[PDB]
């Protein structure tokens, strides 16, 4: 069984276009995007596909880079904090749902340093 990905679209949630989200979305993600390590996380978890049986048993908050992008396309955000959560609880669900040195977590890995340097110093 899957649940129901993340949502993409809120009617009553506020939303709000800033510098720091469109450079989130042409900068950080598309670059985070083209990675060698990025397949993995850019599209939700399919527990089925994958034989997870016990993923969504343990991830409770999932979130991946698909979804964050179609956030940021839709303005769904506030703010650039609140798209940033959205890509720790990605690299953490990932930590969380593995364990060190394994090879997905090695690609968490390299891609949250390249998460960090890319949202190290942003637009004003
Ligand atoms: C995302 C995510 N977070 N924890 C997990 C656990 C499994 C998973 N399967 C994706 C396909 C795959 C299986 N073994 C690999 C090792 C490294 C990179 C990708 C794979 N994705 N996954
Ligand atoms: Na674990
Ligand atoms: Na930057």
């Amino acid at each position: 069984m899957n649940p129901p990905p993340p949502e993409t679209s809120n009617p009553n949630k506020p939303k709000r276009q800033t510098n720091q989200l469109q450079y989130l979305l042409r900068v950080v993600l598309k670059t985070l995007w083209k990675h060698q390590f990025a397949w993995p996380f850019q599209q939700p978890v399919d527990a089925v596909k994958l034989n997870l049986p016990d993923y969504y048993k343990i991830i409770k908050t999932p979130m991946d880079m698909g979804t964050i992008k179609k956030r940021l396309e839709n303005n769904y955000y506030w703010n650039a904090q609140e798209c940033i959560q959205d890509f720790n609880t990605m690299f953490t669900n990932c930590y969380i749902y593995n364990k060190p040195g394994d090879d997905i977590v090695l690609m968490a890995e390299a891609l949250e340093k390249l998460f960090l340097q890319k949202i190290n110093e942003l637009p004003t």
